[PDB]
């Protein structure tokens, strides 16, 4: 389906101030005659890239900025071009969170960081360390309470602990990300997750605790502490708990490091209402009165709009939010963040339930988080050396032995496939009629149709990549060598998205090397 002209459909998460956002929508309707529909579907961050890919979905999508680079890389977002006068009304660091490949891909709304929320009637002074929580829980259990309950199903809430002693997602040094350097299974990450698993094993927490269970327990006065963001404060106000919002506890003397999000509004590339969306976001929502309406429903945190943020800055809950934000780090918006989050969510859940050990769980998470970059490194090098006749001299980098050995295996087995299946390869090449970067882009659909319509095994993966090499050779001979790298990226995208779970179960490219050994 096509997006309907002359209305606005907005998607925002169900924990945010969506009735507040609908009031801003009604003000827009009152001026313009244009109906604004606000929806909060489950798993909207997973649904958006599926429906938007077919030219469907909402006109405007709200999420934290971490998902938006993936969306932008897939052509799902309109470039945002506010004038200088509008850009200067928001803090520059919030604009930086919505910049992807030099282009603004969303409007920033507000800065979110988790804090420790504590019941002052149970815990007059909250604990400064994670390490004192077991003893504190023992004290509280004797009075029929617990120390701490928070969502263990979403790794956002457990990440601050994992990150504290040296866990990291993608390493940041000299003002740039080393996407090859992933810190999911180092000693720091292990120490943090082991502490969490030990809290569970000693019955200080329950592995099944989710968002709803922890909220209800805190807001009924059953647990002394929770971990949550500004959005949660509204329901706590209603409960009349005497609560404080403060700095997260330290682990091994070091601050808990929450991943900081910037709630952001992106415009769908398929929307025929882009001018209405920009008008709504700039002149209705991102105003003192627009942000107030949302903030009164569920608090936004530290708003991007300089004028309204000065008014809210005096709130000690916001001061505490920004203290934790400064100790933490701004999330990347790189396309791999979705894979990172999927990998760590599974690792926390399996470690918490005892399905896997901490070592086993973080091992798998590391492989999952590394999979795109390692797969690209191998696939791009094979395609490029096959096309040119000469290999890449560049160092292989992180997990370089695996990448080197996988490439050597792929040269052996892939050249065998190209030789033996030369007839079919030639026939399919002629059938596809590839001649430019436009035709290369259209291969993704046929590639995913043929590669996924069949069993999952290493032999079929070799075919995917070897035919890729066969096409790369053709692109070089027709003076279309600049298409080879986008082809490699497209093959890699198809492989890692469709076979993510299977690939991780095989120990990634080490499984490939082992399967075809001797
Ligand atoms: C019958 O004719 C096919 C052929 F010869 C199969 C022989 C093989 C060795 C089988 C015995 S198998 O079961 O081991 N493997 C597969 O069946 C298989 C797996 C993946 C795969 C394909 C097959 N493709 C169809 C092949 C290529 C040559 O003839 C087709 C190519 C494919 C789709 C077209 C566009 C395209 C573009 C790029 Cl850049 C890369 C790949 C592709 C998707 O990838
Ligand atoms: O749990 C992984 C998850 O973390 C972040 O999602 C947060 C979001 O930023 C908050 O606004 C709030 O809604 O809670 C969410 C956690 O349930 C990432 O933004 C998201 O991409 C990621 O999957």
């Amino acid at each position: 389906g096509k997006i309907e002209e002359g209305k606005l459909v907005i998607w925002i998460n169900g924990d945010k101030g969506y009735n507040g956002l609908a009031e801003v929508g009604k003000k827009f309707e009152k001026d313009t005659g244009i109906k604004v529909t606000v929806e909060h579907p489950d798993k909207l961050e997973e649904k958006f890239p599926q429906v938007a890919a077919t030219g469907d979905g909402p006109d405007i999508i709200f999420w934290a900025h971490d998902r938006f680079g993936g969306y932008a890389q897939s052509g799902l977002l309109a470039e945002i071009t506010p004038d200088k006068a509008f850009q200067d009304k928001l803090y520059p660091f919030t604009w930086d969170a919505v910049r992807y490949n030099g282009k603004l891909i969303a409007y920033p709304i507000a800065v979110e960081a988790l804090s420790l929320i504590y019941n002052k009637d149970l815990l007059p002074n909250p604990p400064k360390t994670w390490e004192e929580i077991p003893a504190l829980d023992k004290e509280l259990k004797a009075k029929g309470k617990s120390a701490l309950m928070f969502n263990l199903q979403e790794p956002y809430f457990t990440w601050p602990l994992i990150a504290a002693d040296g866990g990291y997602a993608f390493k940041y040094e000299n003002g740039k990300y080393d996407i090859k350097d992933v810190g999911v299974d180092n000693a720091g990450a292990k120490a943090g997750l082991t502490f969490l698993v030990d809290l569970i094993k000693n019955k200080h927490m329950n592995a099944d605790t989710d968002y709803s269970i922890a909220e209800a327990a805190f807001n009924k006065g059953e647990t002394a502490m929770t971990i949550n963001g500004p959005w949660a404060w509204s329901n706590i106000d209603t409960s009349k708990v005497n609560y404080g919002v403060t700095v997260l506890p330290t682990f091994k003397g070091q601050p808990s490091k929450p991943f900081v999000g910037v709630l952001s509004a992106g415009i769908n590339a398929a929307s025929p209402n882009k001018e209405l969306a920009k008008e709504f976001l700039e002149n209705y929502l991102l105003t003192d009165e627009g942000l107030e309406a949302v903030n009164k429903d569920k608090p936004l945190g530290a708003v991007a709009l300089k004028s309204y943020e000065e008014e809210l800055a005096k709130d000690p809950r916001i001061a505490a939010t920004m203290e934790n934000a400064q100790k933490g780090e701004i999330m990347p918006n790189i396309p791999q963040m979705s894979a990172f989050w999927y990998a760590v969510r599974t690792a926390v859940i399996n470690a918490a339930s005892g399905r896997q050990t901490v070592d086993e769980a973080l091992k798998d998470a590391q492989t999952g988080s590394e999979l795109y970059r390692q797969s690209l490194e191998i696939i791009s090098r094979y395609l490029r050396e096959q096309a040119t006749g000469a290999a890449d001299t560049a160092p292989m980098g992180a997990s370089g032995a695996t990448s080197r050995k996988a490439l050597e295996t792929l040269r052996r087995v892939g050249d065998g496939v190209q030789r033996n299946h030369e007839t079919a390869f030639q026939g399919m090449l002629r059938k596809l009629d590839i001649k430019n970067e436009d035709d290369v882009k259209s291969l993704s659909r046929v590639m995913i149709h043929v590669f996924s319509d069949g069993v999952t095994n290493w032999g079929r993966i070799v075919t995917l990549i070897s035919f890729g090499a066969f096409v790369a050779k053709h692109l070089k001979t027709i003076n279309q060598e600049s298409c080879i790298e986008p082809l490699a990226e497209s093959i890699t995208d198809v492989l890692v998205r469709t076979k993510r779970d299977w690939l991780v179960k095989q120990r990634g490219w080490d499984g490939f090397v082992e399967f075809f050994h001797v």
